[PDB]
């Protein structure tokens, strides 16, 4: 029964601290929230299963930050904003498979191969991060400072190659 409470303990703390910090430098502050919660406090005990919660929570924060960058990206992508996603997701690649969401999207993705290679060549995350790279996020990266175009090479192959 104590094992059941330990499993449910790591479970409810996993979803708790997971969705707690679920809501650049703010993700680096979330990586500093990954410092204070995981890499300082939880690192003391778990060089184990926080190593599993490097997958079960933190690559589930690359799955969760994946789908956060893959739901529908309104205006958080540009030549600086998605370059700040390199300060978020390629900074999540600072440690070994989390180079996903800043790949093939960080440079104001609004091209045919930026959308279609945001689907087929922005991998290690889910492939919903093309419509949230060049369909919402190139009418929205085109709506962002450092615009690159609301193309149908962007929006059509981003809403088509992904979906």
């Amino acid at each position: 029964y104590l094992a059941e409470s330990r499993k449910l303990a790591e479970t409810k703390l996993i979803e708790l601290i997971d969705s707690k910090i679920s809501d650049d430098i703010s993700i680096i502050d979330l990586a500093q929230f990954l410092e204070m919660m995981f890499a300082s406090t939880l690192q003391n005990l778990p060089y184990s299963v926080q190593t599993l919660l490097i997958f079960r929570e933190f690559d589930s924060l690359t799955r969760q930050f994946m789908g956060l960058l893959l739901h529908d990206t309104p205006s958080t992508i540009t030549h600086e904003s998605i370059m700040n996603f390199e300060v978020d997701v390629n900074y999540l690649e600072s440690i070994m498979e989390l180079k996903q969401c800043i790949e093939l999207l960080k440079t104001q993705g609004k091209d045919y191969n930026e959308p279609e290679i945001r689907l087929r060549k922005y991998s290690r995350i889910r492939q919903e991060d093309a419509a949230l790279l060049l369909s919402k996020i190139q009418h929205f990266v085109s709506s962002v400072e450092g615009a690159n175009g609301d193309d149908t090479s962007v929006m059509d192959s981003s809403s088509i190659f992904n979906s």
